[PDB]
C-alpha cells in the first residue's frame, strides 16, 4: 500500500545549519542590521495659508492642511511623543498667488516660511527639513521655470530654485530637500548655501530618486520605473554635487533602488520615503482586513532599515511614537 | 515688494544631464534591465481531490480549488494564451489523509501526482514546477517530521521530503520547489534526484528566501524580516548545494533581499515571488480606488525585472497575457 | 606531560561541557578557549545532540594577550593582525553564529575587520575588565 | 556519580591549526605587520614665550611649556637618545599678542618660528612638524577667523592659516600639520607653498581626522564619534587636496577609523596621534596599579603599526627611546 517513504541521508553539514542564530525572539533584533527608534521618523507637515486651516485631505489619509495657529496644538503632543523632525510642505490658498515663476515661493509671508519661524521659536527641539520645489507655487504647476508652450527651461528654473533654497535658509530652517529632478540642481544649491555662507550650517537632502509611479496621486523630469541605470547614475550624480544625505522615493517598491543607494552612497546617511500612495494603499488594505495595519506597517518600515535607510519619511508618523513606546 | 530672486548660475555641466536618455517612451524600454514576457509568468495551481472542485478561496483572490476534472477547461484557454508553466499545489480533501510523516505527500493518486500526469499528456507544452512541502499532508500540519509535542526533527522530515521531491520527479515532473526552509533539505533532495538518475532533468528551484510577514494569511523554520544576512548565507548556502535556480519571497517588500540574490547568486536565474498577500492586498487597493489595478500591476512586476529576476510567480497571470499582447 | 594542551582531548572535552549546557536550558554558548577547531566540533556536538536549531554559537574568535585581563595556553598576539582575520574566518566557517572580539577598546581595528570579514555574523564587543577598571 | 563526558571527535582539520604560526617569541614579531623603531616616534613640543621657561603642564602629565632658552638641555639627551622629529606648539605668555586674526601666529619673533630657528642649527638631525592653527593666537581662541558673534568665517579663517602655515615653511619647517578642521584649508595651504614656491620641499601632514572626545582636556568644525562617515570622506578629500601624509586623532579609542585609514590612504603614511587624554589616562591607570605602565604602553601602541600607522606622535616618547634599546 502507499507507504512513505524516507530516503536515506548523509551526516548533516555544519554549514546548512543557520537556524540557531535566529531562534529567540531576542536573536531576531540581533539579527536586524539596524533597529528602528524615534529619532529616525521624520513627519511631513501640510502648511496651508489659512492659518485656521486644518484641513483633512485624502484618499485613504489622515493627513491635514493645517494653519500657522493651529500648529502649537496638533505639533505639541507629537513633539512631548519624542518627535524630533519634520519636512515642511507649504500651502498657498489665497486667490492670486501663482505664477510664471512661483515667485510667491521663497515668499517671507507664506505658510512654509511663516512655519518655519513659528518652530524655531514654540519647538525649538524640532529639526525643519524643508521640500524645496516649484510645483506648488506656479500658474502651470509644473516643477520649473518653462519655454514657450512646452519643457523647462533648466538654468532658469534652477537659478529660481536654489534662490528659494537658501531662502528657507536664511529663515532659519535646518535642512533643505529639493524635490523637482531638474539636472544639476544640486550643484547650484549648494554653491548658493556657500556664497550665501549657510553651507556649513544646512543640510542637503536631495531627492536623488524619485520615480514615476501610480503611488503619488491614482491615474516634467522623472526616472522610469524599469530604469535601474540612471538612478545609479543619479545619485552618485547628486553624491558628487554636494549632496550630505538623500532621498528614495518611492520606497517600498523600491527597495532594490533603495538598496543600491547604500551601497553607492554608502557614506551618506540614506533616508526612505514611504509615499502617500503607499500610505492609503496600506490603510486601505487594512481596512477590508487583507492585514492588519500595524503588522505590516513596522514590517514595511524595517524593509526600509534593512534595505538601507537610518532614516524615513512617513505619515506613520503619529503611529510609530507610540508603538515604539512599547514593551510587553 | 516680494520679487522672484534668481541666483547667478554657472555653465551648465555635461555630467548631470541624464534626462536626454529617457525622453522618449522607447528609450524607457531601452533603459529597461530586461523587458517583461509571457514566458516569465509561472501561474500557481492548486488541484484539490475532489476531482469535480473549483472552489474559490478568498480574502481578495480569484483563485481556485479545481480538481482534475475542471483542470481541461480553466487551463484550456491560459495556454493558448500562451502560458508556459505552472506550479502545482496539491489539495487533499478526503476525510482520512493526514498524519505524522505526510504519507499521503508523494501518493501516486492524489492531486499532485494525478494533476502532473494530467498535463503533461492534455498540455505536453507546459512546464511543472512542484511545490515540494509536507506543510499541507499533515495532522499537526507543520512542515516537517517532528519531535515529541515540540520541534521539527531536521533529518527525518529531510529524509522524507527528498523523498516526495523524488517521486515527483519520478511521476514525470520538471521542476521541484522545496518551500519548507529545513536546513540543508537542497543537498539532499539534489543528491536522491542524483541516484534517483534524474539529476540531469529536474530543476531544483529552491525558495532560498522565505520570510515571515503579514502577508501569506492574515494575523517552523523560516527567516526574519529584518535579518538581511542569513538571507545571504540562505542563498549562498542553497546554490552551493546544488540549487539550480532560487525563489524570493515575498517579493515586492524583499526588492532589496532580491537584489542581493542576484549579486550573489549572478549566475542562477531568479525568481520574484508575488505572494497572495502582496495580490489580494492589490486588488483591495484598487477596489477603493486607492490605485488602479493595471497601473501598479506592471509597476510592481517591473520591480521584480529591475530588482534582479528573470521569472515570476504570481496570480496576476490570467491578467498579464492578455494585456503583454497589446500594443496601442 | 607536564607541558602542552592535548587539543583532541581538552577539545572533546569542552564540546562535552558546551552541550550540557545546551540541554541544562541555555540559549547561548561563547567558547572561551582559543583551542583549534574546538568551534567545528561544539556545533557537531550540538548537531547530534540536536540542540543545533536552538543554541547561538557566539565566539570568541578574537581573543588577544595584553595586561587588561588581571595586571602584570593558546592565545593570539597583539601585532598579529593576520592570525585574528584567519582565526575568524575559521570560525565561520566552523559553524559560528555569532562573533566576539576582546578586548575591545585597544583592537577596534581587529572589531572593524571583523565586520568586512563576517559580514553577516552579528559581532559582538567585549569591554574587558582590564578596560573597565 | 556526574562524571567528565567527553564527546566524539573526527580527525582535526589542517584548516584549523594556527598555532603553530605563532609560538616562539620570534614568531611574534614576524606576524608583526611592523615592528616599532626610534625613527617612528614624533614628540610635540610647547614653546613658551618666556625663553626662560619650563613650565609643567598637568592631569598625569610629565609635559611642559618650555621656553628658548631651555631647549639645548631638554633637547639634548632626547637627541643623542636617537630622536629624530618633533611638532612644534607656540606658546604666547606676553600680556598682548591676542587677537582678531591670531596675527601674532606666523610672527618671525614668537615661541614657534623662534624655536625653529634654533634647531634647525642646534640640532639639525631633528625633523621638525608645525601644528597650524589659530586657537592658541587668537582672543576668543577659536580656531579660524570668525564672523559676528557666531559661526567661523571659513575662507578668511582659511586665507589667513595658509598664511602661517607658509610663513613656518618659509622660516625653515619642513612639515605643517594644519589642525583647524576648516573645509578645504588643505587645497589652499598647499597651494600657498606652490606659488611660494615650497610645494616641494614642505610635507603636508594634515590631521585628517580629528574627532571630539573627553580626551583631550576633561569636561567650531569637528567630526563626531560616531561619525564613521564623514571620517572617510574627510580623508578621502584631503588626499585629493594635496596631503602628502595623514593623522588621526585621537587614535587608541579610533583605531578603526585609523583602519580606515590606511585602507583609503593606502599610499600615504599614516601616523597615529596618542592624545593627551589618553596619556594621562594610562599613567593615571597604571599608579592605582590597574595596569603596568611599560605593558600597556607598548600594546596600545604596536595597537597603532597593527592598525595601520607608520608613524606616532606620542608624550612616551621620552620613554620608548629608552626601552627599544632594550633586548634581555
Ligand atoms: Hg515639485
Ligand atoms: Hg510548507
Ligand atoms: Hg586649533
Amino acid at each position: 500500500m502507499h507507504t512513505a517513504e524516507f530516503l536515506e541521508t548523509e551526516p548533516t553539514e555544519i554549514s546548512s545549519v543557520l537556524a540557531g542564530g535566529y531562534n529567540h525572539p531576542l536573536l531576531r533584533q540581533w539579527q536586524s542590521e539596524r533597529q528602528l527608534t524615534k529619532n529616525m521618523l521624520i513627519f511631513p507637515l501640510f502648511i496651508s495659508d489659512n492659518p485656521d486651516d486644518f484641513t483633512e485631505i485624502d484618499s485613504l489619509p489622515n493627513i491635514n492642511r493645517i494653519g500657522v495657529n493651529r500648529l502649537k496644538d496638533y505639533l505639541k503632543p507629537l513633539v512631548a511623543k519624542g518627535l524630533r523632525s519634520v519636512i515642511l510642505f507649504g500651502v498657498p490658498l489665497i486667490p492670486g498667488t501663482k505664477d510664471p515663476v512661483g515667485t510667491a515661493a521663497d515668499d517671507p509671508a507664506g505658510p512654509v516660511i511663516q512655519g518655519i519661524k513659528f518652530i524655531r521659536e514654540y519647538f525649538p527641539e524640532l529639526y525643519i527639513i524643508c521640500d524645496v520645489c516649484l510645483c506648488e507655487y506656479t500658474s502651470h504647476g509644473h516643477c520649473g521655470v518653462l519655454y514657450d508652450d512646452g519643457t523647462i527651461n533648466r538654468e532658469r528654473s534652477v537659478s529660481r530654485l536654489a534662490a528659494v533654497a537658501v531662502n528657507y535658509a536664511k529663515a532659519g530652517a535646518h535642512c533643505v530637500a529639493p524635490s523637482d529632478m531638474i539636472d544639476g540642481r544640486i550643484r547650484d544649491i549648494k554653491r548658493g548655501l556657500i556664497n550665501a555662507n549657510l553651507a556649513h550650517k544646512t543640510f542637503v537632502l536631495s531627492y536623488a530618486a524619485k520615480f514615476s509611479g501610480n503611488l503619488y496621486g491614482p491615474f516634467c523630469y522623472q526616472l522610469p520605473p524599469a530604469g535601474r541605470g540612471l538612478a545609479r547614475r543619479a545619485l552618485e550624480r547628486d553624491m558628487s554635487e554636494g549632496a550630505d544625505g538623500i532621498i528614495v522615493k518611492p520606497s517600498t517598491f523600491y527597495l532594490d533602488i533603495m538598496r543600491d543607494a547604500s551601497e553607492i552612497c554608502k557614506d551618506l546617511p540614506i533616508c526612505a520615503y514611504h509615499v502617500s500612495g503607499e500610505y492609503a494603499m496600506l490603510h486601505a488594505a487594512a481596512e477590508k482586513g487583507v492585514v492588519d495595519l500595524k503588522t505590516i506597517a513596522f514590517e514595511s518600515h524595517q524593509g526600509f532599515l534593512r534595505a538601507g535607510a537610518r532614516l524615513i519619511i512617513t505619515y506613520l508618523a503619529p503611529e510609530f511614537l507610540d508603538w515604539l513606546d512599547e514593551e510587553n
